[PDB]
């Protein structure tokens, strides 16, 4: 796949996203709703393998849903930023909704990702696997001094986390400019030290 190298802050409570969304207000380019769900064996295979397989279901906030299958090897996360290989590929809206029913459908998909999930982990189909759940995110999507700031909202089981996000090929240099403008507004932030699977797997 691709690399994906991201800044990635948490928001330490619900008033900071609030007051960042409401500063970020004239930037706003579009709101998505995503449903992440997750697949692996209940053996955990690709998890123990550094390795996640999500179908994300997308719809803005014609519109018509959405299914991408995002395959992350690898990954890395300090300091703030993020890198992790990318694989993702779209795929017919119904079926991935069958998938997450019946995740053995994942073998009637026909899918590049999924091939490649196949023969980098060494699986002949899908029959073993099973769907870990999910949860959802509400992704503000900002164009903000150069940059695509992503601002999250994940809801989970246990509760809500807030987050912003921003890919670059210069993590270090946007997430100086981010950090600033945050100090400066009083907004209560730290680095994210967990991925939103991460957080979601632990409970
Ligand atoms: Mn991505
Ligand atoms: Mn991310
Ligand atoms: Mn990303």
């Amino acid at each position: 796949g691709a690399m994906e190298v991201e800044v990635k802050l948490r928001l330490l409570t619900a008033a900071a996203h609030l007051r960042l969304t409401t500063l970020l207000t004239p930037y706003h380019l579009k709101t998505l709703h995503q449903r992440n769900t997750f697949f692996d064996t209940p053996k955990n295979d690709l998890s123990l393998r550094r390795a996640v397989l999500r179908l994300r279901f997308l719809q803005n906030a014609p519109s018509p849903p959405r299914c991408i299958v995002s395959l992350k090897a690898k990954p890395t996360l300090a300091n703030g930023i993020s890198r992790v290989e990318e694989d993702e590929e779209e795929i017919e809206y119904w079926i991935g909704k069958e998938c997450v029913e019946s995740p053995a459908k994942l073998s009637d998909i026909g899918s590049r990702v999924l091939k490649r999930v196949k023969e980098e982990y060494g699986f002949n189909d899908f029959l073993g696997f099973v769907c870990l759940g999910g949860f959802e995110n509400v992704r503000n999507v900002y164009e903000w001094r150069g940059v695509k700031l992503e601002v999250d909202e994940t809801k989970y089981d246990f509760g809500n986390c807030y987050e912003i996000e921003c890919e670059t090929e210069e993590p270090e240099r946007v997430k100086t400019m981010i950090e600033e403008f945050l100090t400066e507004e009083k907004i209560e932030f730290s680095n994210s030290d967990m991925t939103k699977f991460a957080v979601f797997r632990s409970g």
